[PDB]
């Protein structure tokens, strides 16, 4: 079983290194724990097919042995607040498969199981306090507002709950409340999304 999972480890972490590299190529930088783009064009196909075959073999890896999906994230801090901030940078057709990471990482492999009808557990409120440890207020914010108001699509509404639930369920009492101030002060703009 060990061969599996550094098997497992050294791919994930060759494809982590290609999506930064590839980020890297046109101005979007990770430097400390926050990702700035010096470019406010959008970007090109060839670019989004090169992010979407390595997330892809990445979600394809998480979603069939999450314990080493959830391993890696545990060694490596500053891979899942990398894809929470790069999901607001690609366009709606690569959403999915990075809110599948997250919730993989996050929500957990047995709801996710549940849904389509130990140790994970611990692992699962590791890397929620590690995420809120990372996330600021308005970091949060923008996600919740771009994945579960804004979006056109159902099913990243579905997920984007799905993954705020779990969140939430997993975190300390002062997070929890500042989660829920949050979305309290989010509310008054409800009417512009119907």
């Amino acid at each position: 079983e060990k061969y599996r999972q550094l098997r497992d480890l050294h791919t994930l972490d060759s494809h982590v290194r290609g999506i930064k590299k590839l980020l890297e190529e046109q101005g979007i930088f990770l430097r400390a724990s926050v990702v700035t783009a010096s470019s406010g064009s959008a970007l090109q196909y060839d670019t989004l097919i090169s992010l979407m075959e390595h997330l892809k073999a990445c979600a394809e890896i998480a979603a069939q042995r999450t314990i080493n999906w959830q391993k890696f994230c545990i060694k490596d801090d500053s891979v899942l607040y990398f894809l929470l901030q790069v999901s607001f940078l690609v366009d709606e057709g690569v959403s999915p498969v990075l809110l599948q990471l997250l919730s993989c990482a996050l929500c957990g492999s047995k709801v996710l199981a549940a849904l389509a009808a130990s140790q994970e557990d611990q692992l699962c409120t590791a890397l929620v306090n590690q995420l809120n440890k990372f996330a600021d207020k308005e970091t949060l914010i923008q996600f919740l507002r771009c994945f579960l108001l804004e979006s056109n699509s159902s099913s990243v509404r579905w997920q984007a709950h799905c993954l705020t639930l779990h969140i939430y369920r997993n975190s300390s009492k002062s997070q929890q409340e500042l989660l829920l101030d949050l979305m309290w002060s989010i509310w008054p703009e409800l009417p512009a999304y119907g």
